[PDB]
């Protein structure tokens, strides 16, 4: 088990990943990193050639979504049902119709004596830590108002590694610089997928209008990040209120909604972008992207929403599996 | 692989051809694809009514997604699926507006054909199964919309008229098929499908309606279209009666519509509609022996109960059809191959 | 071959009787069922326990419809078929009146049951229950009526007890139970049940509630039946307390319900020092403030495994009813 050149203990990596739960990106170390890195291609190469994916048969999962989230429920019923696994759905409830009137850790008390695992979005921060403390059972956290989303962060960094897979190597001349555009302040996939950047050699543009700027807080973060490795300069961090300085010279432009113009990508602001540029959102899209970039052979959104399944499918395998591994 | 002893099927062949067929309309299907799919489902029919092993296509993994109540259709696509040994992800109890929360069709159906192998959509909007077949990398199967498409529907009624009727199929002009369409015909969009598809064969149609509600013009043109392109059409092929006596008269199928309150002025209005199309044992008296008795469902007052021991009526029959009709298109559309040894027998 | 610790089932001959049943009402379930039951559970509890397969019943299609929210009980149900390796389709965040659209509940079930192997049916009409069990060409199990019916919760109930105090199941004159159930036992239907239940061994009775909450006549008549008839009733067999100190005093279990204002019945480590040392503690779940989150931490509570033992029980009863084996050989046995 290599990926080109580092060797994957995929086996230790799985005795220490076995029921852990998954709720912030800082729940996954290094090794877990490259484990899921490993396994999300297998999973790749194993669906696009119409290959036997399962792998976990066997597991019987609850679903619980207390807030619309259906595209990513349907990434998570899809990864288990293409594992092989079962699930139990919990929807179209919010956290008080659902809890009437019971303890969050009643429930989950109860609730993980009946599955092997639990995927669990709700917006309430409280809910999915009382949850964590109350369950038997392994939860992965789908997304919660705190901004953690683990598996968005994880297929994030997969798709980035596709084109890039020098960010793993933390080589201080091989640098991936990254242009992050629009609502930075609310964009919470900005910040979880910032934190987990900053843990390797990479330089960070983000492109906003002062009133919706990264918050102070992560910025800290990626300093500490970068300074714990050796990769902090004065360098490490622009910001500009404008795409075309923005966008200059970066490997990765990720795009988000700014909901209440300067921050919509078209062809035109994408001429004086690097050949090997490619765009990033984590969708839904408004008008941020122009529907003429999706020509454009830079965009990957709609790939990097398909990598969602093969990161869910790699996570749910390495967490949930009683070991024979996918291969080829 | 035979159907009435009469047309060999090359089901391998037939196979290769509908691989990754979206199916929208019932024009989506043509003759060889119709027998491949009758021959396929009384398989299915034979095999689950004999608790045999339904298992002809595992390894699939389908999204359902019903953005209208339609629990009886949904269930049975649903059932479909798990009963040929796949699995399926739903979305129901929403509308178009709550699931596409301000984002586009191209969109959402680009990113869920990337997670499934096929797609089962119903939506009121004709304009979005459209918008969702030309996004979406995967098969969809229309399980019904606005414009009154259900190419599921037309097939298990077919299949249901096939079974007591097999000589539909032969295109003989000295075995001609009569069905009366009764009740609401402007607006029970199953006649408007299933007569475009029988007027595919020797068929002969009575309209029974009252002047409000009668079958609408481009139906019968299309009608009239078919028979004549395979020299079936005669100044009797089309007869229009307002009364069941006149209208039930030497005919093998009656079909009864849905007649709903919400489509009259007033509640009285809608009453003596009913009543006067409401289908007895007393008004079944002289019809032929051999007549049998569909009914899309849910029958409300249309059927009285006391009909359902009539061995004429087969209402119940046609909707457990559908199982066996929807198992059969899932299997002839999502195998990634066939084998001669691999098909239902 | 089948032992029950020390009672021997012939799981084959009980399950050629119960193939295909419904089981609508605890009294669905007779003595030798009740053993299955408990035997073929206790085996789902083990297998699970130890991570051991237990695709017992694979290639069923279940449809679960659930028109009233009783989300615990639906995900135990969904649970249980997915774990024994079946598969099932799912009608829920729907009433009677959406569900139904004016539609007959005759035609419904007639139509739904051409569709799958079973039903589990869920529905605050008992009407409703009983139609669809004349219509369904297939076989049902009630999840729960406005009748109290509900019949896994009793089984579960039952489960939950024999596994602490097996020589319930003995009738021996010696060896009697006695269990005090608390709260609203008026409207506590999962006391009636459970009475009714217990009333076929020997057993004994508190009744601990205020005045407008008590146990209803028609329950009492039912329990004194049924112990006359094993020769187990006596002037002893059902004590009335309004208070905790004396209905707690000597009895094996204690029973918890809800108590909803529309005070005096909480129980506590407090109200727990003058019980037995072997008192176990269930509650049929949800709890609001009828058991102070103090007594989780007391060895006395069960009322969470209680919970847990409705899957191994409804993993029991769909294996029992649904399965299509001929062999002994391929019954669970750990
Ligand atoms: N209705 C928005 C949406 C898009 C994609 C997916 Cl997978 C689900 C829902
Ligand atoms: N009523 C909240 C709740 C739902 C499911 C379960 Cl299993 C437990 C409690
Ligand atoms: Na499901």
């Amino acid at each position: 088990y290599i990926n080109s050149k580092y060797k994957i203990d995929l086996d230790k990596i799985m005795t220490k990943m076995k029921n852990k739960s998954v709720i912030n990106i800082d729940d996954v170390d290094d090794e877990e990193l490259l484990a899921i890195l490993y396994t999300s291609k297998q999973f790749e190469k194993i669906l696009k050639n119409n290959e036997d994916s399962k792998y976990l048969e066997n597991k019987v999962f609850c679903s619980v979504f207390l807030e619309p989230s259906t595209r990513t429920r349907c990434s998570f019923d899809a990864a288990i049902l293409k594992l092989g696994s079962k699930v139990l759905n919990i929807t179209d409830m919010n956290s008080t119709s659902f809890y009437k009137g019971e303890t969050v850790e009643d429930a989950f008390k109860i609730l993980s004596t009946y599955v092997d695992g639990i995927i669990y979005r709700d917006p309430s921060k409280k809910n999915v830590d009382i949850a964590v403390s109350s369950s038997s059972k392994p939860i992965i956290n789908a997304g919660n108002g705190t901004g953690e989303h683990p598996t968005q962060s994880l297929l994030d960094f997969y798709t980035i590694h596709n084109y890039f897979p020098f960010i793993l190597d933390r080589n201080i001349n091989k640098k991936l610089n990254i242009a992050f555009v629009g609502d930075l302040k609310n964009g919470r996939t900005v910040h979880s997928l910032s934190k987990l950047l900053s843990r390797y050699n990479v330089s960070f543009n983000f492109v906003s209008c002062k009133s919706l700027n990264i918050p102070k807080d992560i910025v800290n973060t990626i300093t500490y990040n970068l300074k714990k490795n050796n990769f902090y300069s004065d360098d490490s961090i622009k910001y500009f209120d404008n795409l075309e300085e923005g966008l200059e010279d970066v490997h990765i432009i990720y795009m988000t909604r700014i909901q209440k113009n300067a921050f919509i990508l078209s062809n035109k602001t994408l001429e004086n972008t690097r050949d090997d540029t490619k765009i990033l959102h984590p969708l839904p899209r408004v008008n941020e992207i122009k529907v003429e970039v999706d020509s454009n052979p830079k965009s990957v959104y709609f790939t990097q929403a398909e990598n969602g399944l093969y990161v869910r499918m790699a996570l749910l395998y390495l967490i949930f599996s009683s070991t024979s591994h996918p291969q080829f």
